[PDB]
């Protein structure tokens, strides 16, 4: 059973307009079996549009480019991202790139460390901010975690569950 073919895609933005089919290939098969893998081109002149896409046979080999950043093909430092639902988007076919996530559903018992444990797998976590009631202190429910890269976040909102501090929580792009 193969992941979704979607769940094993990169965008590949900022390409040098001399990048091929080829030369994106031959670069990003460092890290997984590619399936498929397209520079974009004008319909009429061929000029490439910059950018591209990468599919990979699997999503662990997905995570393998992505944890390979900075990637310099052909002489430029490319922009790579992996794909995400609308749900986590601001309108169809855009990606909302960002570090911070909303979690929710965490209640009064969930603490820092329970935040840290768990998203701290998913990438470099710089802040955590456990929501408080402004008049009581009292903690409200939901938390902020912010990381030093948006892939982090894309890994987080694309899975369907997450557990922290034994309650189902709602994940999603912050800002
Ligand atoms: C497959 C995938 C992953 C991440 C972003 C992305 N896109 C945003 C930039 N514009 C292209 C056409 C779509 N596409």
């Amino acid at each position: 059973p193969k992941e979704p073919e979607q769940l094993r895609k990169l965008f590949i933005g900022g390409l040098s307009f001399e990048t091929t089919d080829e030369s994106l290939r031959s670069h990003f098969e460092q890290w997984g079996t590619l399936t498929d893998c397209v520079v974009m081109r004008d319909p009429n002149t061929k000029r490439s549009r910059g950018f591209g896409f990468v599919t990979y046979a699997t999503v662990e080999e997905v995570d393998a480019a992505m944890n390979a950043r900075p990637h310099k093909v052909d002489g430029r430092v490319v922009e790579p991202k992996r794909a995400v639902s609308r749900e986590d988007s601001q309108r169809p076919g855009a990606h909302l790139t960002v570090k911070k996530i909303f979690v929710g559903g965490i209640k009064e018992d969930t603490e820092e460390h329970h935040l840290r444990d768990y998203f701290e797998q998913y990438g470099k976590i710089e802040v955590i901010e456990i929501m408080t009631d402004r008049g009581s202190g009292k903690k409200r429910g939901f938390a902020f975690v912010t990381f030093d890269d948006h892939d982090s976040v894309d890994k987080i909102v694309i899975q369907k569950y997450h557990t922290v501090n034994g309650h189902n929580c709602e994940v999603r792009k912050a800002l």
